[PDB]
């Protein structure tokens, strides 16, 4: 006798388990056990992943319900699981989304300058360099302080909540609440700080005093700041880090992108497609009995949408494990999700990675791992897959 198949399969972000292709072929929706002991349906084909994400009866909001089967413990208050809905209900969605594009004057220049400064510091210090802690994550942090309009010097302390805030734990995490409450207090203070006039927090600070938002809560305004900083920094820093591994492990592609940087957007789209950054399937709770492939999912059951299941599905992306810069369907991957909860930061995330890679290839055309790939230490019980350090030479 064996136990019910457990998720997640592996914390390694440099290879897809061959179990994924076997599930997808044999049982593209199948029962699994999560770290909490709950049962869930793991969905691993492109067709069924899309079906689930495009049907809101598979609800994000309802995953926060008391007594539901859980992927992991909440690290935020339950109402905050519905953060985007709350933003939309407050009339703030258009303005929030506008503030977090890469489009503001000087933003791309700021990203390039920041990337180049970080790289110059690494070059001065000499190999080996840690491209996570000393490149990708500081670039993400700097970007999000700029996008939010908050002081650069405040970035590190906000950042240091993230190794706990984005845990994927069986149980509630006391430190997550300590840091959440502190970070909310910080953002509340930002909203009252007259120096903060630019970026997302500058905009929210004005809207907060406008009559059309007089009944929007102070708590929601502060929550937007904490949630968008955290989601954006963890997602961009982690994606860029693991994308850099994928790139470095493909010297021929590294060389091609170096030689023809106009190909970097197409390269980043493929790096998004093959990314293993999300450590768990995206969770949804069924609000009705719904047929998904061969399974009738019952009301109240948990469904996990495995992004690499979809993105490595050969029925949608032939030769799925290969980076091919001339695919006919390049942006149709699920790296940013799909449907109601599609990532509002997608354009910014693309730009962060494109500029980071452009800068790195120009400054370090010979970039290579400085340790055997198996020596990377993969963070466990976390909502992202990332190496603790990424040692490189050039
Ligand atoms: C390459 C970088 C990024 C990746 C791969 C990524 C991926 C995703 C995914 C897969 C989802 C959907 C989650 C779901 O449906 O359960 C999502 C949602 C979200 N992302 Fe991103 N993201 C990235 C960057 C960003 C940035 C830069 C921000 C903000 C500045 C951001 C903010 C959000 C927020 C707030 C949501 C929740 C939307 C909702 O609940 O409707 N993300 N992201």
């Amino acid at each position: 006798a064996t136990v019910l198949l457990e998720v997640p399969f592996s914390a390694r972000g440099d290879r897809i388990p061959d179990a994924v292709a076997e599930l997808r072929t044999r049982e593209p929706i199948r029962k699994v056990r999560t770290i909490t002991g709950a049962e869930a349906w793991l969905v691993s084909s492109y067709a069924l992943c899309t079906q689930v994400l495009e049907d809101r009866r598979f609800s994000m909001k309802e995953t926060a319900a008391a007594g539901a089967p859980r992927l992991n413990a909440l690290t935020v208050p339950p109402e905050v699981v519905n953060n985007m809905g709350n933003i939309a209900d407050a009339g703030l969605r258009k303005a929030v989304m506008k503030a977090i594009t890469p489009k503001a004057p000087g933003l791309e220049q700021f990203l390039r300058d920041t990337a180049n400064s970080l790289l110059d510091n690494l070059i001065t210090e000499g190999a080996p360099a840690d491209l996570r802690n000393d490149f990708a994550d500081p670039l993400a942090t700097a970007l999000h302080c700029k996008v939010l309009g908050i002081p650069q010097e405040d970035g590190p302390k906000l950042f240091r909540s993230l190794s706990i805030a984005f845990m994927s734990s069986a149980d509630p995490i006391p430190a997550a609440k300590i840091n959440w409450d502190r970070d909310i207090e910080y953002m509340a203070g930002i909203l009252e700080n007259p120096n903060i006039t630019t970026g997302l927090m500058g905009e929210l600070s004005r809207l907060r005093k406008d009559p059309a938002y007089s009944h929007v809560s102070d708590e929601l305004f502060a929550t937007i700041g904490v949630t968008f900083f955290g989601a954006g920094v963890i997602s961009t820093g982690s994606f860029l880090t693991t994308a850099l591994i994928s790139l470095i492990q493909r010297p021929q592609l590294r060389n091609l992108l170096h030689e023809k940087p106009e190909l970097i957007p197409a390269g980043v789209e493929e790096l998004l497609r093959i990314n293993l950054s999300f450590a768990d399937g995206l969770p949804r709770l069924a609000t009705a009995d719904i047929q998904v492939g061969d399974v009738l999912v019952r009301k109240g059951e948990l469904v996990l949408v495995l992004l690499e299941g979809a993105n490595f599905d050969p029925e949608h992306f032939p030769n799925p494990g290969s980076i091919e810069l001339d695919r006919p369907n390049p942006t149709s991957h699920l790296a940013f999700g799909r449907g109601q909860h599609f990532c509002p930061g997608s354009a910014l995330g693309r730009r962060h990675a494109q500029i980071g890679i452009e800068a790195l290839l120009k400054k370090m055309p010979g970039v290579d791992l400085a340790v055997p790939i198996d020596q990377l230490v993969w963070r466990t019980r976390f909502q992202r897959r990332i190496p603790e350090r990424l040692p490189v030479l050039w």
